[PDB]
């Protein structure tokens, strides 16, 4: 019953926020999740 919940394999959500982005946008150094929490402290 769940819906829109985790990413499918291979890509991760941004957070709180409905959208999800392969790991090659991961930590780019690229805008994309729009609330930049892909790039928070990427480490
Ligand atoms: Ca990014």
């Amino acid at each position: 019953g769940s819906q829109d919940v985790k990413c499918s394999l291979g890509y991760f959500p941004c957070g709180n926020i409905t959208k999800c982005l392969p790991q090659l946008l991961h930590c780019n150094g690229v805008d994309d999740c729009g609330n930049q929490a892909d790039e928070d402290n990427c480490g």
